[PDB]
């Protein structure tokens, strides 16, 4: 059963946030580990990242935030709406005011790529509240700007300008 | 250049935290979607999670926290030590005092399964600054509690008693 | 009109928190300043603390949480209930587990003296929704572990045992 | 002895923040209460606010953040520098971007009056490390924009435009 007392709820939320941070950091370290002359350290990094994922999933289930697929899609829709309507524009404008190139560039990349996720989730929710699965194949993702390309893949990136060969395929 | 202003650094740290949380949530959503008759929505969730990973990696690179393997290995060691020694016993004590079965069980699993990551990382560091690669193969991870079993794997999980075949191998 | 946007609401809440912390810090600084040989620096600290109070009051008015007293007492009642019931026992248990004399002593002084505020506020609210002011006089307070003594004053503080002459009277 | 373990430090810092918030809220409620037909409610509000101040002071001393006046003034100097350089300009620009009148007005009042506090603290500090007290009298504070006037007080407020009769005297 979901926890009700406030303090244990706060503690579990903080634990989930920490475990997610740890898993993401380990994933980031693994890429550089495999990019250097130590191919077998990325194995350990990915295994322990999976362990942190398991811990975070256990914490998430403990709070009882998981339901059916339509509710998960609704939560994703709300999260995506908050990430490209309120947070990122303000962060980009603050970074412009303070005058630093890297933060402005990163938020520029992240600001223009999040507008599609909400549409995809809404389509999935409209097609999932009845008993049927959507049709999709060979989703392309950029490794430099995170740009969701569905089915067809543009020859060059309309955000950074990377060639189509550089993309990663999820099928 | 690395971000030196305080407000932009705080903004980017919060954005990194949000992206990591979103990526973890999307991975959990995909895991749930595989369990129902929607194999394609799991693909969509995985692709969007990889996009969130790219966003968070760009945010992490902007802050300049990434370097060579010894430094991020030491960072992982510090994080694991902090997680095992201080936070988890306190959370377990608080959950025991308030009296939630789920929080106590999850914290018990976490504090009993997280003890080996620090030792593994500590050993690995003193070989990744001289120039060689670690000799570890075929790592095992439990899918319920998450206990890193290196090379050989026990017949049953000492923490939860899961069968051997349930283990997720990495090689 | 009240502030409706989420991001700027969060910004104003954080600013209010910072102003309150600064005002508390200045009020604490003034007491030590007057304890030494500088009676004018205490005056400067008091004036600057009042300026911070004005800032925080403006921030509070902007967010729109201040209104008529009959409904205003409810926020204080809820805050006192949360402080006495949930937050403080957990902190006391954690400080006992980690083993710090100062934290345990401070929490023990805290939870045992915060119990009367909720009762006083409930009585004030249920006597003050008809247009009449409550009949109360000479509220006493201990200067070490403040225990809200109403009207009459005990000879010694039941919590710390301080003499009666040290009580700070309000009239 | 100062608290050294991390979790107790976090808990005590959160408690201090909560107590400061409670004190400020109670002060504002008292000021509203005395503005209407109930005079004696403000007495109770101010008494319990003093109790919250005592609790916050105990928590602050527990973390051992208090020293002599020379070093005490440094914390105020740094706080004012951060408040007037980083936080308020960014908050004002964000409020301008989102387009709300109240937040822009409050931040405009706040950012134009905090520049003199750092100078006052520095002037007090240079005279404090030698062993003597500064000379100051009749400090005026505006009650609708927080504006520190030293000795002489202008006829009209150069920020809001209030007459010099409305000010409050801190002697
Ligand atoms: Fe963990
Ligand atoms: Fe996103
Ligand atoms: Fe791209
Ligand atoms: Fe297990
Ligand atoms: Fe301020
Ligand atoms: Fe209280
Ligand atoms: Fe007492
Ligand atoms: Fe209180
Ligand atoms: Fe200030
Ligand atoms: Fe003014």
């Amino acid at each position: 059963m979901v926890v009700k007392r406030t303090m244990t709820k706060k503690f579990l939320e903080e634990a989930f946030a920490g475990e997610s941070m740890a898993h993401m950091r380990y994933l980031i370290f693994a890429e550089k580990a495999e990019q250097e002359g130590f191919p077998n350290i990325a194995k350990l990094f990915r295994a322990i990242a999976y362990a942190e994922f398991v811990h975070a999933k256990n914490h998430f289930i403990a709070l009882g935030k998981l339901g059916k697929t339509p509710e998960n899609l609704q939560m994703g829709i709300e999260g995506e709406t908050f990430e490209v309507e309120e947070m990122y524009p303000v962060y980009n404008k603050a970074a412009e005011f303070q005058g630093e190139k890297e933060a402005v560039r990163t938020t520029h990349y992240a600001l223009e790529a999040e507008k599609i996720h909400a549409e995809l989730y809404r389509k999935a929710k409209e097609k999932a509240e009845k008993g049927e699965d959507i049709e999709i194949k060979k989703v392309y993702i950029c490794p430099i700007c995170g740009y969701t390309a569905v089915d067809e893949a543009p020859e060059y990136c309309p955000v950074c300008g990377a060639p189509k060969e550089k993309f990663v395929v999820f099928e």
